[PDB]
């Protein structure tokens, strides 16, 4: 357990499929996130505050589908919008780009269901 030792990668532990996602979807590395259906992301009343470790916001124009970033995943690991498959840690539903700090996240999918090439 030694952070930032010869590590030139900052992916989702593996990504792979999530990397194909990050290549197929127009987003940014330090603003890469996953957003889930509001009823599930907000399933827990504490979950709503759990995703906002840095006082962040939800989808741009849609207060409900909040997005947790890869850094947030290494901070808490919000399983509300994260799904696990043998391809690695991947999106649960909606893929979008979200800033760490304070502002909404932009969605470049919406109606694609956050699919990834294998």
């Amino acid at each position: 357990s030694l952070p930032a030792s010869a590590a030139k990668n900052a992916k989702l532990a593996t990504s792979a499929a999530f990397a194909k996602q990050a290549e197929g979807t127009t987003c940014n590395v330090g603003s890469i996130a996953c957003c889930n259906s509001p009823a599930e992301t907000n399933n827990d009343s504490l979950l709503s505050g759990l995703l906002g470790a840095g006082l962040l916001n939800g989808l741009s124009g849609n207060t409900g589908s909040a997005c947790a970033k890869a850094s947030l995943i290494d901070q808490l690991g919000l399983l509300a919008l994260v799904d696990h498959t043998e391809e690695g840690p991947v999106c649960k539903n909606i893929v979008a780009c979200c800033p760490e700090g304070t502002t909404n996240c932009v969605a470049v999918d919406n109606a694609g269901a956050g699919t990834k090439a294998e």
